């Protein structure tokens, strides 16, 4: 069945620039700006569009070794990005897929708001524990702050 989790978090970076950096150049930026969170990102198949498969590896000592994600949808106009965790880490005999949706919305002070939905597709009924979802939020949060700091510090990057 599906468990749906939503959250919002704010960013000090405008929506277009954050979308270009955080989403469209995430494979490059995450290993560089947050090495203690994501050790590498390998493009397995595809050009960044729908269907593209990537392998996200975590640093030594993390609960999981890696996950493989698949790009579902990329909407440059509304700054929407949908992707699914399809293999590895928690994927297995109790969790079939995590389907996530990120939308980034402009705020009038020059910042942005990121609205995130995670949908955990389980086999049988194995419930998603508060820490399966809470670990996920912290990680997303850590990556966003690390990209934010880099973009503040590198004003000519991603304009
Ligand atoms: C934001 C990028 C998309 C851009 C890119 O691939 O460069 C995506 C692609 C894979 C994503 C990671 C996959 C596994 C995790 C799923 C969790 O529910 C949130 C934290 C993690 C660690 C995700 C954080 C972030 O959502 C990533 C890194
Ligand atoms: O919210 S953040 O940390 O900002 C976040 C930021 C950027 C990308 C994210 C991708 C997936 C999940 C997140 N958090 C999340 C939210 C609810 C449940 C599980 C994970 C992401
Ligand atoms: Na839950």
């Amino acid at each position: 069945g599906v468990f749906n989790y939503e959250t919002e978090t704010t960013s000090v970076i405008p929506a277009a620039r954050l979308f270009k950096a955080f989403i469209l150049d995430g494979d490059n930026l995450f290993p560089k700006v947050a090495p203690q969170a994501i050790s590498s990102v390998e493009n397995i198949e595809g050009n960044g569009g729908p269907g593209t498969i990537k392998k996200i590896s975590f640093p030594e000592g993390f609960p999981f070794k890696y996950v493989k994600d698949r790009v579902d949808e990329v909407d440059h106009t509304n700054f929407k990005y949908n992707y699914s965790v399809i293999e590895g880490g928690p994927i297995g005999d109790t969790l079939e897929k995590i389907s996530n949706e990120i939308k980034i919305v402009a705020t009038p002070d020059g910042g942005s708001i990121l609205k995130i939905s995670n949908k955990y597709h389980t086999k049988g009924d194995h419930e998603v524990k508060a820490e399966q979802v809470k670990a996920s939020k912290e990680m997303g949060e850590t990556l966003l702050r690390a990209v934010e700091s880099y973009l503040l510090a590198h004003s000519d990057a991603y304009n």
